[PDB]
């Protein structure tokens, strides 16, 4: 099918690094998660797991020397962060601008060094809507100021998503991998894709995007629920998603369980 797989990157300390993980060869988009705290009085800060942001300098810029880009998601599964005032957005836009997506400016700095990532992420899973499109319509100003970068999202299954919906509408996003996991109503289960196929065809008929991609767990542990084996993703669910001209390919939660199952590896025949 000559799959783009975007994985989720930053997961466990323990996990194959930054780098390896990108001379796989399986993967087109790398996520690092998250920068989990913001808003409401706070500073910015990131959990990636006691990872070393600054050692990531250089394994981000290999990654991209393969032609892996690398982006940095915002929120995450938890975290203390909020958005609820337009001061707030301005703020971590103009953060975002100068620390991540601009060249560095030599004087205040930067998380991952000089490093200067391809995107942003929105995994934002809790909070509403809030003043997240002020936050879009910001960094999309910049995008077209001259910065080259990405707007992604990753909403959970059921639609329209209750914290991104309305920022979807906008169709500000470049692309959106759906979390087909942790919800029965819209994920695999029970050798009854049934729901999973149904909300599949709502997204990538709704979705203001020009790229839809199907999230799953790598492995059994990876999530509550949803997992679903890569014979019957090949079988049952790629035949229906190439009939769409929005199919961007699969995203994996996550690194650390992929490595481990192998998922990736299965999917693409063997992805070396």
């Amino acid at each position: 099918a000559n799959l783009d797989i975007a994985v989720y990157w930053g997961q466990n300390f323990d996990e194959r690094s930054l780098e390896a993980t990108c001379d796989t060869g399986n993967y087109a988009y790398v996520i690092i998660g998250f920068l989990n705290t913001f808003g409401g009085g706070q500073t910015p800060a990131l959990d990636i797991s006691g990872h070393s942001p600054s050692g990531l300098e250089p394994q981000i810029k290999h990654c991209q020397s393969k032609n892996v880009k690398v982006l940095l998601s915002i929120g995450g599964p938890k975290g203390p962060y909020s958005l609820d005032s337009r001061s707030d957005a301005n703020d971590l836009a103009v953060y975002l601008f100068n620390n991540f997506l601009l060249p560095p400016g030599h004087s205040e700095n930067r998380p991952f060094g000089n490093a200067v990532l391809d995107g942003i992420d929105f995994h934002i899973e809790h909070g509403g809507p809030s003043q997240y499109q002020l936050l879009a319509n910001i960094l999309s100003s910049f995008r077209l100021a001259g910065t080259e970068f990405a707007l992604t999202a990753a909403p959970q299954c059921v639609y329209p998503d209750p914290n991104l919906g309305t920022v979807i509408n906008s169709a500000t996003f470049d692309a959106i991998w759906v979390q087909f996991y942790n919800n029965p109503q819209c994920s695999y289960s029970s050798g009854n894709a049934e729901a999973l196929m149904n909300a599949w065809r709502e997204w990538s008929m709704k979705a203001r995007t020009k790229k839809v991609f199907l999230g799953f767990p790598a492995h059994p542990d990876a999530a509550g629920s949803g997992y679903m084996p890569p014979e019957k993703v090949k079988f049952h669910v790629f035949p229906a998603a190439k009939k769409s001209y929005k199919f961007g390919g699969i995203m994996l939660w996550d690194s650390y369980w992929d490595t481990v199952s192998n998922f990736s590896s299965k999917i693409l025949g063997e992805g070396w």
